[PDB]
């Protein structure tokens, strides 16, 4: 899946593809488990070779920000939910090469679902591959705030069905829920954790513009006061997980009786 | 639910607002979950768009802690019980603008109502929209002090009923007291927080008059006291709670046996 | 209860307060549960107001250490046990003006009690309120470090308990009553830290009272590491006495 | 075991070492469980003592990264899975003096056989014992990245198991404390080359080619330990959750 | 138990003291459970008052780091397995003045007896107490580490022992091989630390020949680097503890069925 994007008076426009061959015109490629003709294509039409598959597992840190004759490379987890409401993590190569932003994924992602529904009808500011690219981790972490957000008031009211040891079976639900939690939580910190290193890169690596650097530092700032939302949640969690087998084995005491 | 106040030598004096229709004239304005007949009153009488509902559950310190055309943005997490007992924390939306105070909020808080009575019969020191935010804060740090001298004296006694009990009983009440106190100090904790952000973001960007700064950092310094607190109870807690667990065991054992 | 204390060559020497009244040449005023009549006269005699019952509730560092028109005030947390052996934490409230010092306190407590019996017989320094504080506080450090001395060895002899019965009930309260006394024991290190930190920025304090303070600091921080180390082993002795009795389950079960 | 390697055109070139007697030629001599005759030629062909068994058992700062007149000492954990796949890390003593490398080990390593692979058609950049030391270690993050990868995945798959019978159970726990183990001796490997690197860099005259490489690795480093504590955290709670399935069950059974 | 030293070309020669009277010849005065004949000795022929029996309980720095008219004190914890294997820390009162040493110690130790037996057949450097004391230092180190790395092979055996969960008999015996461990390796940090200290205050405090200077430095770059495997082991630990309950749970589970 192949689409182009193209700048007119800082407001992102979707290109034709099948049709409006010329990519060079294109400020933005975005590439959803291209097959080897889309591949070949951005290799021939731009200058670009695209990181393989297998190059988007690697997690350590050379492996993921860093720049080469093919450009300035940003490889950033980003959140998401499966088929069957699983929370996980999809690696995104970003790179930007002669003022052109590509980036290369595994699936469809909501922060990108979203932002280009907002791109549709709203301005850029300096109209760059560096503020799009920030703008797309921008996104990325409104969404992370949501979800947060969510495992709070989620929290708040499984809090409630555990303060009685009142098992059959509201219980098992109980326990089934705080690891389903745990783990959404535990996934958004990977995700944090990931774009403020790539964010770190970017500000003492990039000529970033400085109204970029600004936007940057607001994204870091950002990052910087959700971090411990995470950490907090995590107490909780693990508390109520020891207070529910405090319930559970008095109850197992009233039975035995 | 709309009340304004203004300054009579250096007094909040409230202002008749069903009869005394120029607001004109007021430093403080407080939203209680408003209508759109307020929220509209406040925006023709005075410049004032106020946040909706819905950006007051934004965490995102950007979405909290900024400035803008409307003027100057704290939101501010100030803690309260509901109407079952259950400790919460309401976000506030905090907005200064042309020496003016705007307080939006979603329901009554006891910091408020508080502030409220002692500014009947007090006297502010500079009288402005700055100091007046700062009080508030004030008032916000006296209370969750409070509860934490609370905890601290309802875990004492029931420290006593997990050493001293072994009915079935007094012990699904004890694990669940333990639950609503470890509640409380977690919510405090965010609250504490939270004002913690609120005043750095306010020291480095508002033009604070210097009665003010100092105000500021005291508050600062409160809270860098009752942090510590706040950890140290969650010690205690898990202990606790650890205790319960063995003591039922041995029970369990007694009971088999 | 007032008693009053005056100096001589350096020397804290006990006025007699129900016979000789002036009250004006004394140094200190140690104030213990004192009722209407008490307070009033340390309010006429001396210019001094005092903080009053419920202000002492107050933990919040604004409640605690601050100066104003009655003078330097700090508040901090004094070890103690109660009538059944129970640990606990009492604020004093600590008050410095022209040069005299006031303690208000809620019981008896051991530190005071230990500093008045050696300040019979021992030489004070400079002489002054601030030596005086500040002594009293090297006598509170002493005598955290010997309860932490003392959870050591409890904690030794109780681990080797914990490697049917009725001598398990007994271990489990015995890890709670260390805990809590190694959990109060810190909260009153931790406080007696921010009033010092306090004093060494905002008080002048005469040079030979400021190398006394930070000798004081530098004994709590060498103490609250030890603190810590503590309740690792009481976490994990605890964990390791539910590993006996679920074993111990498993055998009665069979 | 000895093995030796010259450069040529900053390419090692495996030295035939039974029949071409002369060592002097070489810059990196590889000892794997070396035997006294293969030690003492070391010590009478070059100036080299070598380190004994019992020393690379020190785990203290000064027995691992010093200096002295046998030349600059190194000495770093290694990762490897023993024959019935069981986690470890093998202590691998790194000498450098008058610009030869000497590598001594008791075991064959994966990433020293990955790296000789590669070596055989591969060129050095500035052909030097310190690239060459590093190198090393380059190859040593790249597969300790490679286990944590796999540890995320082998987790996520027993994730399930845990939330979806006394049998499959038993089986969860052994994985489980599998995978903790291998995160627990990755972070020592880890925190260990972190350590010898820190040292390299304030300590050797390092040609400031190898110095950015160094740095590299260190960035590489601690990119990589924040992953290893996320993974405790995850196989804590896992841990709790199974023993709240355990006792949830047994409720189930007594009624 | 008195026994002293002096030097003969840097070499620690071993003084006759029931026959050789003359103490002041000696740089080193080691003394194990001295009765009031030897402490007297001291006292009269140098003049050494030594540490009371109570005075070395104290665990304030201030009662274990401080200088005197008695000389430079250094209080510090050295590492001991008792008559029934159980670990246990002694504190050692280090004493230096008009460059001699005093060690006054409760029992016979290992690394003094380790040093004893190397004094006899090496040189010291300076040859000095200053020396002597880190040289002690540093043999109580390569000890500690020592220990430790033996805390690693034992929880290594260990570790396998609680895989096969199955058993009632080997497993009492893995808990309690647990326990064992967990408390070597708390003692070993509490030495640590406390050398530390003791190391730390000897730095700033001391004139320290430059040669002794670079000497501590190095003891203080161990220290460093052996603390963090006490805290990797007990993690570990931690961890094994809460498999095996998961273990014996299951066991139960399987009984009950
Ligand atoms: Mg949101
Ligand atoms: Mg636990
Ligand atoms: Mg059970
Ligand atoms: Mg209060
Ligand atoms: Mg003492
Ligand atoms: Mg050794
Ligand atoms: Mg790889």
């Amino acid at each position: 899946m192949l689409s182009a994007f193209q700048l007119e008076n800082n407001r992102l426009t979707r290109l034709e593809v099948e049709e409006s061959q010329p990519l060079v015109n294109a400020v933005w490629i975005d590439l959803v488990e291209p097959d080897d003709d889309e591949r070949l294509r951005v290799q021939s039409e731009l200058g670009q070779s695209l990181a393989t598959r297998p190059e988007l597992e690697d997690i350590e840190a050379s492996a993921r920000f860093f720049e080469d004759d093919d450009g300035l490379h940003i490889h950033s987890f980003f959140f998401f939910e499966d088929a069957e409401d699983h929370a996980g993590n999809s690696t995104v190569a970003f790179t930007i090469r002669d003022g052109r932003l590509f980036t290369l994924r595994e699936r469809e992602l909501p922060a990108f679902r979203l932002y280009r529904m907002r791109a549709r009808s709203q301005s850029m500011v300096d109209g760059n591959a560096y503020e799009l690219l920030l703008d797309l981790f921008e996104t990325k972490i409104e969404q992370l705030a949501d979800e947060i957000e969510n495992i709070y008031s989620d929290l708040e009211q499984l809090s409630r069905v555990i303060m009685e040891g009142h098992q059959g079976d509201e219980y098992d639900e109980a326990l089934s829920t705080l690891a389903e939690l745990e783990d959404i939580g535990w996934k958004v910190r990977l995700c944090l954790m990931d774009t403020q290193r790539a964010l770190n890169f970017l500000v003492r690596k990039a000529r970033l513009p400085g109204g970029q650097l600004e936007q940057a530092r607001e994204i870091l700032r950002d990052i910087e006061s959700l971090l411990p939302h995470n950490e907090s949640l995590f107490q909780k969690v693990n508390f109520l997980m020891q207070a529910a087998m405090g319930f559970i084995n008095i109850e197992q005491n009233r039975i035995i009786k």
